[PDB]
């Protein structure tokens, strides 16, 4: 599924990710936009043979389980093919984990070059919320 921007923000918001560990909403729009594109089926592959996957393309070498990650972990308990889903009740509940572990939206390469310090509430502007 590709979301809309408003779209997503209020599905986000409806799984609890507004303030989440002090991240407003916009923080969590920007990431998506500049992580998937708003398309919940992203994948990319990395150097190191682990996968990024989803809307917030999350790692097969610490959060998901793909079957071809050597040595990897499944931190959130998952299929990776979880995190391609149309309803992003997954990508969530493993976002929230991935931003537990200390160091923040900075585990998200795009958030930290591209939205960290930026003027996210643009993300949800306009959007009835
Ligand atoms: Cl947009
Ligand atoms: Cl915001
Ligand atoms: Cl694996
Ligand atoms: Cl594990
Ligand atoms: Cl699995
Ligand atoms: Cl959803
Ligand atoms: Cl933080
Ligand atoms: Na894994």
């Amino acid at each position: 599924k590709v979301f809309g921007r408003c779209e997503l923000a209020a599905a986000m918001k409806r799984h609890g990710l507004d303030n989440y560990r002090g991240y407003s909403l916009g923080n969590w729009v920007c990431a998506a936009k500049f992580e998937s594109n708003f398309n919940t089926q992203a994948t990319n592959r990395n150097t190191d043979g682990s996968t990024d996957y989803g809307i917030l393309q999350i790692n097969s070498r610490w959060w998901c389980n793909d079957g071809r990650t050597p040595g990897s972990r499944n931190l959130c308990n998952i299929p990776c093919s979880a995190l391609l889903s149309s309803d992003i009740t997954a990508s969530v509940n493993c976002a929230k984990k991935i931003v537990s572990d200390g160091n923040g939206m900075n585990a998200w390469v795009a958030w930290r070059n591209r939205c960290k310090g930026t003027d996210v509430q643009a993300w949800i502007r306009g959007c009835r919320l």
